[PDB]
């Protein structure tokens, strides 16, 4: 468990890591005990913030990709649950979008929809099917470079996607090198 905890701290931005720890405390989990759930939660948060990088909205509400500006996505994952619902209710109140039944990860201010972001150590259709069988847009990434999305609408451009698929693939190599991956996958 020490090796993974060390890996996590070296692998993710300290901000991500500080959020993961609070997230686990909320869930009643201890990051030093459930070190795998700790990596998973850091990975997921990272993909959420990556998904949002570089994306903005201009003065007419046109979306724009850019290497101070209105963010295109509200990031919902990461906040505590009551805070999270507060933001969600208010988006719905400002925009007439119907309230989702489960908390999503993001809200798209251009497309006006919530997004659920999945990251799976498994194969992606199996995951897609569990989550889908449960108007919130779904987008799934794998550690092995695959992805899939509700209606084949991947929202972002291709570069932003390859960026995330690459990061996930790298995280895997690095774990496998440190012989940490089998345990991560098997859980
Ligand atoms: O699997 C996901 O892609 C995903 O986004 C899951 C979630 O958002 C929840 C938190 C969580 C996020 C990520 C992981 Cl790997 C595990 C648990 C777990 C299930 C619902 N939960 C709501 C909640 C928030 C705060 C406290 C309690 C419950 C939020
Ligand atoms: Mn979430
Ligand atoms: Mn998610």
């Amino acid at each position: 468990g020490m090796a993974m905890e060390d890996f996590v701290r070296q692998c993710f931005n300290p901000m991500i890591v500080e959020l993961a720890e609070k997230a686990m405390k909320e869930y009643g989990e201890d990051p030093k005990i459930e070190t795998n759930k700790f990596a998973a939660i850091c990975t997921h948060l990272e993909v959420c913030f990556m998904y949002s990088d570089f994306h903005f909205i201009d003065e007419r509400g046109e979306s724009i990709i850019v290497e101070l500006l209105k963010h295109r996505f509200e990031i919902i994952e990461g906040r505590d649950r009551i805070m999270a619902w507060t933001v969600v209710n208010s988006i719905c109140n400002t925009t007439g979008v119907e309230k989702p039944k489960f908390l999503p990860d993001l809200y798209d201010y251009k497309e006006n929809r919530f997004i659920e972001i999945g990251v799976t150590r498994r194969e992606v259709h199996i995951y897609y099917l569990e989550k889908a069988n449960k108007k919130t847009h779904i987008h799934i990434f794998s550690f092995t470079g695959e992805e899939m999305a509700t209606k084949a609408d991947y929202t972002l451009d291709e570069e932003s996607r390859a960026r995330i698929k690459t990061r996930l693939f790298t995280i895997r190599q690095e774990m496998a090198s440190r012989s940490l991956w089998d345990s991560f996958r098997q859980s």
